[PDB]
């Protein structure tokens, strides 16, 4: 086992090999053209084939990141295009590789793909392998933290849609509904992975480890604790390597894990038979999306192991993370109706109970009643969903977006405008994704997605920190972000923004831009409105909104759009400044 490059090549095969290397280069250099990365992939691939033939050949024993870093440093346009990135190549390993990772851009400013089915189906028949790569390069360059083995899965189902749609009479009718159903899933998968990496890089291995204990024991209530711990150890390693750019080691270990569980179905879960007959990529995705198993019939009451035992303090101190891991497992298995975001909050609260109770001279009097305290955590969110689902159904998606945009801009005005827009749009979609579900399931849906969206706000905010209120809730804890943001109030410590005419001038292009761009442009001007008038009441904001709708509709219809915006524009500013100031 003397050549890491050869060990990886043999295990995944050339096609997967080229795929993940193109991913790694796409996430490292997101602005570099597609063709330049293919040569890098092709060059490194031939060298790998040389090492499989001869392992004693020069350079075959070097670490993966070295070879990757070596080829990255030869890019003639490294400095002039990525700036300070070009000083990474002055470092040794592993400080050099860490210098690259720190430059992954979560807001790459990349154009928005407008796929046209005619030219797109033409590119597929031209070369089925090249089109496969183009999707890889385009998805990975806008999401540099994507779970790489899943991107290949999405890439195969991509060509699969084309395989069946480019042969129909109405291509457009076949392609566009399938790809949009996919586009939502890949963004949801990118946000999930971005939160997993955020856990380790900002809260430690124990944070991602405890997340796996939650979901696994939830999905696999039959597997005993020793079995769950085994899967957790290897799964956390899989995510640890993927989040660290160790894509080749990540995929290989995901394949090794998917192989282990299928050969151990009887001791894990009974709903994996169908999941364990698909090919490699399909199988692993099936495993992650598998239905949960049935709760055992005669489970001992939770109070037994963690409340009345006169040795809870003893068993805790000897193996804290193991004793706590046992608690999450026992609680996650018996309660699959809880959201993951909820269960770790119960374990984190139980942890805080043990540290302080065992300090007291009579810990037994202190921790025996912890479950009464814990039971009260589940009901605290319960009324937030209702107030949000009622507002939701009343105003609708688009109106609900502007509702939170108004509410949350008043809470954290210092945040930059493109962030408040993007985040407030995603939060409103949680209504369409959760408030139509059954009532007793509306709360698990919300908290799950909220933790994926609030992590985006933090991820976008830690790059350019401008708000202390946001930094506090993002770094205090990983589980209590949703209550920490919901508990924020509009503070009178924020000075309103000075008036900017350019942020309220409109042109005839508003009648041309795509629908998403029309709404984003309108919501961007809305955010700037509150940054200037943070205390404008809801009745006045209602007035301005209708005045702006009538403004846009009027001028998108006249014979001369330019002269209409010319005249009516200033009029709107006057009436708005009068009504609000
Ligand atoms: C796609 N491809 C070329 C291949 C070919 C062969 C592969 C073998 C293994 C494990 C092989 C083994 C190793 C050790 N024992 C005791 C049994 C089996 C894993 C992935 C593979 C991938
Ligand atoms: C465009 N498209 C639908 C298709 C169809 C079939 C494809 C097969 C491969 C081979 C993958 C492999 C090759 C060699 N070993 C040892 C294992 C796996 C790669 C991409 C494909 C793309
Ligand atoms: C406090 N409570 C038990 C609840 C809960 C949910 C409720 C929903 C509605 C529907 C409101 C609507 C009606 C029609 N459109 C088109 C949208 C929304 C009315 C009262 C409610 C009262």
């Amino acid at each position: 086992h003397k050549s890491e490059i050869a060990h990886r090549f043999k295990d995944l095969g050339e096609e997967h090999f080229k795929g993940l290397v193109l991913i790694a280069f796409s996430q490292y250099l997101q602005q570099c053209p597609f063709d330049e990365h293919v040569k890098l992939v092709n060059e490194l691939t031939e060298f790998a084939k040389t090492c499989v033939a001869d392992e004693s050949h020069a350079g075959c024993e070097k670490s993966l990141h070295t070879l990757f870093g070596d080829e990255l440093c030869k890019v003639a346009s490294l400095r002039e295009t990525y700036g300070d990135m070009a000083d990474c190549c002055e470092k040794q390993e592993p400080e050099r590789n860490e210098c690259f990772l720190s430059h992954k851009d979560d807001s790459p400013d990349l154009p928005k793909l407008k796929p046209d089915p005619n030219t797109l189906c033409d590119e597929f028949k031209a070369d089925e392998k090249k089109f496969w790569g183009k999707y890889l390069y385009e998805i990975a360059r806008r999401h540099p933290y994507f779970y790489a083995p899943e991107l290949l899965y999405y890439a195969n189902k991509y060509n699969g849609v084309f395989q069946e749609c480019c042969q129909a009479e109405d291509k457009g009718a076949c392609l566009l509904p399938k790809i949009e159903t996919m586009r939502e899933k890949v963004l949801a998968s990118s946000a999930r992975q971005r939160l997993r990496c955020a856990s380790i890089q900002k809260f430690g291995e124990r944070a991602l480890k405890a997340w796996s204990v939650a979901r696994l024991s939830q999905k696999f209530p039959k597997a005993e604790f020793v079995e769950v711990t085994k899967l957790v150890t290897d799964l956390t390693k899989v995510h640890k390597e993927c989040c660290h750019g160790d894509l080749l080691e990540c995929a290989d270990d995901r394949a090794d894990l998917a192989k282990y569980i299928c050969d151990n179905q009887d001791t894990i879960s009974s709903k994996l038979k169908e999941c364990c007959d698909k090919p490699l990529l399909e199988k692993s995705h099936c495993i992650a999306e598998v239905e949960k198993d049935a709760i055992p019939e005669n489970l001992p009451p939770l109070t037994a192991d963690f409340a009345e035992d006169k040795d809870v303090c003893k068993n805790y101190q000897e193996a804290k993370d193991a004793f706590l891991g046992s608690f999450l497992y026992e609680y996650s298995r018996r309660h699959p109706e809880y959201a993951v975001s909820v269960l770790l909050r119960l374990a984190k609260e139980y942890e805080a109970t043990l540290e302080e109770c065992c300090a007291k001279d009579d810990p037994h009097a202190c921790y025996s009643t912890v479950f009464d305290k814990l039971k009260h955590l589940v009901d605290e969110p319960q009324n937030l969903i209702k107030q949000n689902c009622d507002q939701f159904e009343k105003l609708g998606e688009y109106g609900f977006q502007n509702a939170l945009i108004v509410r949350y801009t008043r809470k954290v005005p210092q945040v930059s405008t493109p962030t408040l827009v993007e985040v407030s749009r995603s939060l409103g979609k949680v209504g369409t994704r959760c408030c139509t579900k059954p009532e007793s399931e509306r709360m698990p849906c919300t908290e799950d997605y909220l933790s994926l969206i609030l992590n985006r706000l933090c991820v976008l905010h830690e790059k350019t920190p401008v708000s202390e209120k946001v930094t506090k809730c993002c770094t205090e804890s990983l589980v209590n972000r949703r209550p920490c943001f919901s508990a924020l109030t509009p503070d009178e410590t924020y000075v309103p923004k000075a008036f900017d005419e350019k942020l309220f001038t409109f042109h005839a292009d508003i009648c041309t831009l795509p629908d998403t761009e029309k709404q984003i442009k309108k919501q961007t001007a809305l955010v700037e409105l509150l940054k200037h008038k943070p205390k404008a009441t809801e009745e006045q904001l209602k007035t301005v909104m209708e005045n702006f709708v009538a403004f846009v509709d009027k001028c998108c219809a006249a014979d001369d759009k330019e002269a209409c915006f010319a005249v009516e524009g200033p009029k709107l500013v006057v009436s708005t400044q009068t009504a609000l100031a």
